[PDB]
């Protein structure tokens, strides 16, 4: 088949919002979306599954957690997880400090993905091109001490969790490889796949 271009598969198959948080965040780190392309459509991989990990997911009227799959139900219900990644440096740590200050809970040293106002932890999220056994110690090396929960997804299928702890029910988990499945598919069909693998 032709070669398609990684910058028209990743304005194609991601919503604009994406997008555009991610082209934010490589320019604030000074790199240009339209030169590194798999940086670029990495990112955008990474920050709809802690969309999609975040996604229908409530404390309800009572403090237990639940799941509403419409926009219509009830204004009183809390979100489960704050989402951290897709701001900028500033307002990234003004939240995570709001979270430390309120919730008493312990500063991470590097900035998180997600905190989840349910188990009162802070959660970072990978998605690894590798093995994750292997991506998952990448992580858990640089956080040093820990209470901030792992939560690894790859595009194969395989997950790793801190503790054997994966946070969401089945569906939900499911729904998020089923995306990452589906990215890896059409990516192909665009020979882009076996450059994007190689390249992470
Ligand atoms: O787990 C995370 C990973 C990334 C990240 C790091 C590296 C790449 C990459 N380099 N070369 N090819 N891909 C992609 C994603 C980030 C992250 C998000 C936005 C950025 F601007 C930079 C890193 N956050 C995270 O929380
Ligand atoms: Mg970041
Ligand atoms: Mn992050
Ligand atoms: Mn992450």
């Amino acid at each position: 088949g032709p070669l398609g271009s990684m910058e028209d598969f990743v304005r194609q198959c991601f919503n604009p919002m994406i997008v555009e948080l991610a082209e934010k965040a490589m320019k604030e780190y000074g790199e240009d979306p339209k030169i590194e392309t798999n940086k670029f459509a990495a990112i955008c991989t990474h920050l709809e599954v802690c969309f999609m990990y975040s996604d229908f997911h409530f404390i309800d009227e009572r403090g237990e957690s639940i799941i509403v799959e419409s926009g219509d139900p009830n204004a009183l219900l809390k979100h489960r997880f704050e989402i951290i990644e897709g701001r900028d440096r500033i307002m990234a740590w003004t939240v995570v400090n709001s979270i430390c200050n309120t919730t008493g809970v312990e500063k991470p040293k590097f900035l998180p993905d997600l905190y989840d106002y349910k188990e009162n932890r802070f959660i970072e999220i990978g998605v690894t091109r590798r093995e994750v056994h292997i991506y998952y110690l990448e992580k858990a090396n640089k956080i040093k001490s820990e209470k901030t929960h792992i939560h690894i997804f790859s595009f194969t299928g395989e997950e790793m969790a801190t503790k054997a702890d994966y946070t969401l029910d089945e569906e939900s988990r499911a729904r998020i490889k089923t995306r990452l499945f589906t990215i890896r598919q059409e990516m192909a069909s665009r020979s882009l796949w076996d450059s994007f693998r190689q390249s992470e």
